[PDB]
């Protein structure tokens, strides 16, 4: 077989792959009562992206198209009809959730439209992309963007959300899906919701603290997989030999090993450990594969 | 054995630039008449070896991060900023790089959004603008200047990020100017060298975003020399190169139909034979394979 790789980076050179951002810490709690299901961040071991996960980084929670019209009402929203980066209309009948690289949790995320016209005359706005609208219906082809009341868009003109953060707390929970076709509506093609299954152990998560433009919160989005990683399973495709990866956080230096994971053929880490808390890691350290081992195997607890 | 060199299986509109975050949107190429082609992000030798300011991390390229540490006086609405690194020790303006890694390697007024969070979790955002044509971005010797509009605020001393969006306008816009990263009359050091030809006939080959702009005319086009992918292939695979140049072909991997042939430089960058400025259009599917190591006396296939 191909063997299986990690890539060699440090936790300072890793990217949340579900908001453009750098990975600030790992970090391991139980989530009680939740359930995890991000849409983002999504592949197996041997390279098979899943949910709405896509490679290009700044596509991370950003979505493209052409605004189709002002709406008539006093919050100053726009109505975007989402694209392909070729201009054709997004088609519902992909089997995926949504448009590869929808946001997957409810937010109003505060980022920048922007436009261009074939004669090169530009504007952009800042504002907010609120998620958990009735009208985000990003599997039925069209979302609203919303900005501030003197600012206009031109009407069917190339046009390109980015993402900054989040605008205010309000309806945010990074573990809550949005209906990606709305009210009343189940969404379909989910990667599947993921917890640890042996005892004794919790998801382990890269966490970004993101951009929050006011209030008070540590601004939280934990991906399963750095972007990094997704990346290098789907060049490398190496056959996954059992359902578990013992990897182990390493220094390459000394050898000094901090401590040991289970890698899961799904695409999650889970450790032994209790409770809610980041954990520190060496700047120079990584994680390294050991071997593939059952889904019985008894890590040291942390 | 030694490791053979490969590119990455990535189509097109899988690609990012390396200069700015967006993704790529066309190849282009042009003469660039009298111009020196310099830039310090996206730049990487074929074993690996990142140059200038290169870094991996995407959401990194042109972003600073650090501490507010000043209101300045004046009625401008700016804010220096000392740069510091991801775990808050102050930049090391002794360290052998023209300048923090990641810093912007063009003159404009960059777009952006300025955020802070404090110990406490309290945060606060404003928009506004990165000046890299500025006397006082002067990132090599660690601190530059942020704008914003009146009556925004931010906390002194508490942890601060640029995050970039585009341009604010056109007015000093150049990409191929370097900024003066230690300011004005100082000389910029430890850079990437300068690309250009060395074969008659030859153009570079530039992988072009047309990033956004807040308000002006403009294709607001930044040309990287590799792809941010390519740099962070590149790093991990460090296979040696065999000669000074690579041969490389553009193939759709369904049909192996070959569109067109390239030179992929040691020190990082694509020439082909052509003439004059214009977008290429590639099949939607292909994508560059390393065919063979030739040398710079390669006469390529014309365009």
């Amino acid at each position: 077989s191909k063997p299986f790789t990690l890539p060699i980076l440090t936790i300072g050179e890793l990217s949340n792959s579900r908001f453009p951002a750098p990975i600030d810490e790992l970090y391991t709690s139980p989530n009680e009562g939740l359930v995890v299901q991000p849409q983002n961040g999504r592949s197996t071991l041997d390279g098979e992206l899943l949910g709405t996960t896509q490679l290009v980084p700044s596509n991370i929670c950003s979505l493209r198209g052409r605004i189709n019209a002002h709406l008539p009402d006093n919050q100053h929203r726009w109505n975007m009809q989402v694209t392909n980066a070729n201009g054709t209309p997004f088609d519902p009948t992909e089997d995926v959730p949504a448009p590869l690289g929808t946001p997957d949790f409810l937010a109003n995320i505060y980022g920048v439209t922007s436009q261009r016209n074939p004669d090169n005359t530009c504007r952009a706005h800042d504002g907010i992309l609120a998620t958990w609208s009735p009208k985000f219906t990003p599997k039925l082809g069209s979302v609203v963007l919303g900005t501030w009341e003197d600012r206009d868009f031109d009407i069917n003109q190339p046009t390109r959300f980015t993402p900054v953060g989040l605008y205010d707390t309000d309806h945010f929970n990074q573990w809550a899906l949005p209906n990606y076709s709305g009210a009343l509506t189940l969404n379909m093609n989910l990667a599947p919701s993921v917890a640890p299954l042996f005892p004794g152990e919790q998801l382990l998560f890269f966490r970004s603290h993101i951009p929050l433009k006011g209030g008070t919160s540590n601004g939280a989005i934990d991906c399963l997989l750095p972007q990094e990683w997704v990346q290098h399973f789907y060049q490398e495709s190496a056959p996954s030999s059992t359902d578990v990866a013992l990897i182990r956080y390493t220094n390459p230096d000394t050898g000094r090993v901090l401590f040991e994971a289970k890698l899961h053929r799904q695409g999650f880490i889970t450790v032994a450990n209790s409770g809610s808390r980041p954990i520190v890691v060496p700047p120079n350290g990584y994680f390294r594969f050991d071997s593939w081992v059952n889904q019985f195997y008894s890590l040291a607890p942390m």
